[PDB]
């Protein structure tokens, strides 16, 4: 899909198996609410 690149770009050298532990999903950090707003690729 095209979003997942988008996701990709985003986690680059962030990671997105860290960010699904270190972000509770609160949306203050938007930037970072992208493995709850895509609902984590799935």
């Amino acid at each position: 899909s095209f979003i997942e690149d988008l996701l990709f770009n985003k986690v680059t050298l962030a990671d997105a198996g860290f960010i699904k532990q270190y972000g509770d999903c609160l949306g203050d950090v938007a930037a970072r609410d992208l493995i709850c707003a895509q609902k984590f690729n799935g």
